[PDB]
C-alpha cells in the first residue's frame, strides 16, 4: 500500500502468538517494542533516541508479519512508548520513502 | 526521489542562512533541529521521545528548503542528537511510504 503521513503510519504486526499495533519509522534504526511475553534467550543492550538512553533485550531471529507481510529481524524489547518497526525490518518488506 | 531504507534517509536542507543535513522521519510528528541561530521569537515546549523528553524552544512559520521543495511550518530547535524532519514538514513536500 501507498501511506501518505497525514496521520501517524500505523500498521498491525502479529509478533509471538499476539497482535500489535506498531509505527513504521523510518528515523529508527532498530525495531523496539513495548514490554510483552517473547521466547528464548536475549542479550542486554542500550539504546538512545531523543530524552537519552533505555535498557532493552534484544532478540535474534524473531518472526514478524507486518501490515501481513513475513519478515525475521532483531526485535529489541524494553520501556518504549509505542512500537517501532525500523529501518532492519522495514527493507525486509520493501518500504521506500517516495517524494 | 525514492529513498529505499538500506542507509538512514538524510536530505540536505537550507534552513535561514544555513546548509544541514537531516533524517526524514516518519515516526516524528515534529521538525526537531540541533541548536541553530535562527530570527525571532521563540516559544518553550516539551517533547517526548524514546528516552525521555526534551526542553526546546518553538519557532513558527520558519520556511525550509527540504531537496528543493520550499515548505513552510513549526520549528523546534533543542538538543536532538541528529536534526528530523517530521510528519508535520514530509506531507507538504508529498512524501509517501510505500511498500
Ligand atoms: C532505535 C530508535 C528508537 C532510535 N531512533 C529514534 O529514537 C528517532 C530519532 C533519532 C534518530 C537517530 C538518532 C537519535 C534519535 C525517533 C523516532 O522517530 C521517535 C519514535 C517515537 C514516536 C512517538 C513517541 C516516541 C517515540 N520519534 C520521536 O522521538 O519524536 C520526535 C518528534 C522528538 C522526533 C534510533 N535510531 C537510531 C539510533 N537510535
Amino acid at each position: 500500500p501507498q501511506i501518505t503521513l497525514w496521520q501517524r503510519p500505523l500498521v498491525t504486526i502479529k509478533i509471538g502468538g499476539q497482535l500489535k499495533e506498531a509505527l513504521l519509522d523510518t528515523g529508527a534504526d532498530d525495531t523496539v517494542l513495548e514490554e510483552m511475553n517473547l521466547p528464548g534467550r536475549w542479550k542486554p543492550k542500550m539504546i538512545g533516541g531523543i530524552g537519552g538512553f533505555i535498557k532493552v533485550r534484544q532478540y535474534d531471529q524473531i518472526l514478524i508479519e507486518i501490515c501481513g507481510h513475513k519478515a525475521i529481524g532483531t526485535v529489541l524489547v524494553g520501556p518504549t512508548p509505542v512500537n517501532i518497526i525500523g529501518r532492519n525490518l522495514l527493507t525486509q518488506i520493501g518500504c521506500t520513502l517516495n517524494f
